[PDB]
């Protein structure tokens, strides 16, 4: 019941954890090089709890309002964590409201989001997903790009009948200051989309973006995805709530 992608499965895998309330499982992430239990699939919900549990030492878990929508953001830096959790790595990830939709990034202890280990991912429950075949909807979108405190944000427009997803995000303190979808599309009535993207920011314009994501929930109440660029500083994960 869980779908999702990781830009680098040698660092991060996305998958399902068993749960008494979800026969298809709950969204989870596995850190390939971490100590137990974090090398198994760990529910994002448990990582949310860890971010709360270590908040006095530098982690955080915050409800952030974007437009009229809430995104729950978890920030887990290696510097805030005990030494045996060094191999757990650095996390920034968000949840689309209380929907079972997560999106975020990771990088290795001692690296930065500019390093090759900068990995982006999304994960979500597909059990109830239905995608309209006609009409249009907009989504309030938040994006994570090397920060848990300065989110990308903007509006994506889904044209369900044409099968297109369009829009632009901007940032106020991340590597990426603007990111535009280019030709991102999906078969009408189906959940998965993909296309290209262009970003601008601290390293200049980068037209090499590749976008992959999907709709989630009844009547496509959410979306999430990732964008990868030749410059991994610009690698971005995003999640949207249907307006």
């Amino acid at each position: 019941g869980i779908d999702g992608i990781s830009s680098n499965e040698s660092n991060i895998k996305i998958g399902a954890a068993a749960n008494a309330s979800h026969p298809g499982g709950v969204a989870a992430v596995s850190v390939q090089a971490a100590g137990a239990p974090y090398n198994a699939f760990t529910g994002f919900s448990s990582l949310k709890g860890l971010a709360q549990a270590f908040a006095a030492q530098g982690t955080s878990n915050t409800n952030v309002t974007v437009g009229s929508k809430t995104f729950n953001i978890s920030h887990i830096p290696v510097s805030a964590m005990p030494p045996s959790h060094s191999a757990l790595g650095n996390f920034n990830f968000g949840q689309v409201g209380t929907q079972e939709v997560y999106f975020g990034e990771w990088w290795k202890a001692g690296d930065t989001p500019a390093s090759a280990s900068h990995t982006v991912y999304y994960a979500g429950d597909n059990t109830n997903t239905t995608v309209p075949t006609a009409g249009t909807a907009t989504y309030t979108v938040a994006g994570i790009n090397g920060s848990g405190s300065n989110l990308l944000s903007g509006t994506f427009t889904a044209n369900y009948g044409a099968g297109t997803l369009e829009g632009t995000l901007t940032g106020t303190g991340t590597a990426v200051s603007s990111l535009s979808l280019d030709g991102v599309a999906f078969n009408p009535g189906t959940a998965a989309f993909a296309g290209l993207a262009t970003a601008n920011g601290t390293a200049g314009i980068d037209n090499s973006g590749v976008v992959q994501g999907q709709f989630f929930g009844a009547n496509a109440s959410a979306l999430a995805g990732i964008a990868q660029f030749d410059n991994v500083s610009y690698n971005t994960a995003f999640g949207g709530a249907k307006n």
